[PDB]
């Protein structure tokens, strides 16, 4: 889950906004744009699109129409860092390590807070 994942995503980021600084970014970090990245940090939001889909086709989760933005959590929060759920199907467990492994690309990675602000042009 997006907006799930969108509140310990700003404890990710003692921070401020979890994604908008990521929306618009390199390319389209999280949110916004299409095609590829830019930065290692830009990596974790092709494949949060490209891990995040995937509930759609799953194996635990076989039906259509999930929505790439939508199905799981049940976390926590310390420092900066969380856990994801407590219960477990892949239906939402398996969007869920998708969820997280981008909350530890998007407080951390080799990260560059730089190309933010941009469009897709010079970007993408
Ligand atoms: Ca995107």
């Amino acid at each position: 889950a997006l907006w799930q994942f969108r509140s310990m995503i700003k404890c990710a980021i003692p921070g401020s906004h979890p994604l908008m600084d990521f929306n618009n970014y390199g390319c389209y970090c999280g949110l916004g744009g299409s095609g590829t990245p830019v930065d290692e940090l830009d990596r974790c939001c092709e494949t949060h699109d490209n891990c995040y889909r995937d509930a759609k086709n799953l194996d635990s989760c076989k039906f259509l129409v999930d929505n790439p933005y939508t199905e799981s959590y049940s976390y926590s929060c310390s420092n900066t860092e969380i856990t994801c759920n407590s219960k477990n199907n892949a239906c939402e467990a398996f969007i869920c390590n998708c969820d997280r492994n981008a909350a530890i690309c998007f407080s951390k990675a080799p990260y560059n807070k730089e190309h933010k602000n941009l469009d897709t042009k010079k970007y993408c």
